[PDB]
């Protein structure tokens, strides 16, 4: 399997807090750790492919966001993980291969990829968490 | 005194220039050094607390933004300071403790924190200055 | 010649991709390498000067964006260059001097600076490219 970077980058951010939550400045995605229940939605990621009639659309996670077939948002200090599941909102079939999430069939797919909490993680340490995904194609 | 990070981060930015000022790209907060008079407003910082009925709301400045009971925006190269005063627009009572600005009474406060130039600093070197404040609670 | 930093910074970004292009997240400026033809427009840069009746308006490129009288966007890893020409949309006369693009006559100029591909570069490696320009004056 080989991923070819060819596209833009989408960044999913989430600030985890305690019950007493202090929002400073402009609105951003924030949740209390108590809200990090199994399958809790974190946010959608739009995907729009062009010129891929003969390639399999793919998204590659930053090195710090995957390890051992698993994906996760990572804290600013690179220490804490928030495991997630990545799933298209439609019925399309995809595969995971070492940090790469690719579509099973060729074509210029457009769609929404949902990012969901994988397993209850209500003990997550408060902090700023990020998941970075780069567009490209797999073969 | 102890601060518990629990909330989002607000960033106050200011570009200081000379009288001949060249604005490139999108509008941003910029002032000539001549405008850095005592009590000159730099910008507001919104604060919205939730779930803090039994905690004292607090904002903690980045390590590089405070020293010796004083707050300041810091240049990109970490060298130059622009001393400021931090004050809520309403009549609420707050206290400063080693980089932490906390509310005297418990409660889920919502309000505006003003950032003002502390003492005339019309000699400030031109550059990009930042003040970073993180939400949480104090005890 | 001497440039005095005095103003804000404008950042021109461009993501280069292959024909199969996967856009992830919010819209950003992206082009296939095949679109990097000679004189292809990359994007405009607004300039608004104030208080410069007796100074020559100038823009200085980041150190990593110029070398030997030539300007270029640079990849995230600092390795790959995309040579460009910088030109005002109006009929004003400007000069280039070691990374500095300055106006020939004094005055508080307001205008648009166009960034164009300099020579066909359809072999550019896919990646994220940036050109940073800071406002100030020259003498
Ligand atoms: O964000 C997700 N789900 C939500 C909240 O349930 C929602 O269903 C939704 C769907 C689609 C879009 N969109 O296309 O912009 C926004 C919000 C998940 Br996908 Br993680
Ligand atoms: O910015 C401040 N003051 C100004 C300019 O005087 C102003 O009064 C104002 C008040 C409130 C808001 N707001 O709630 O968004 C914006 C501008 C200071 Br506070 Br530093
Ligand atoms: O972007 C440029 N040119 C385009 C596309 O041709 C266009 O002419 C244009 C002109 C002016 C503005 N503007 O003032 O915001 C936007 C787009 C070039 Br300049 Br590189």
């Amino acid at each position: 399997g080989s991923f070819t970077p060819s596209g833009t980058t989408g960044t999913t951010k989430l600030t985890v807090t305690e019950k007493c939550q202090v929002r400073v400045g402009d609105l951003t995605v924030a949740k209390t750790r108590g809200q990090l229940t199994d399958a809790a939605p974190i946010g959608p990621v739009t995907v729009q492919a062009l010129g891929c009639d003969a390639r399999q659309v793919a998204l590659k996670a930053d090195t710090d966001n995957f390890e051992q077939g698993k994906f996760f948002l990572i804290s600013d200090n690179n220490r804490d993980k928030l495991y997630v599941n990545i799933r298209p909102t439609d019925n399309s079939a995809w595969t995971t291969d070492n940090g790469v999430f690719y579509k099973n069939d060729v074509g210029s797919w457009g769609g929404i990829i949902g990012i969901y909490v994988d397993g209850q993680q209500t003990n997550t340490p408060p902090g700023n968490y990020t998941l970075t995904l780069t567009g490209g194609y797999w073969a």
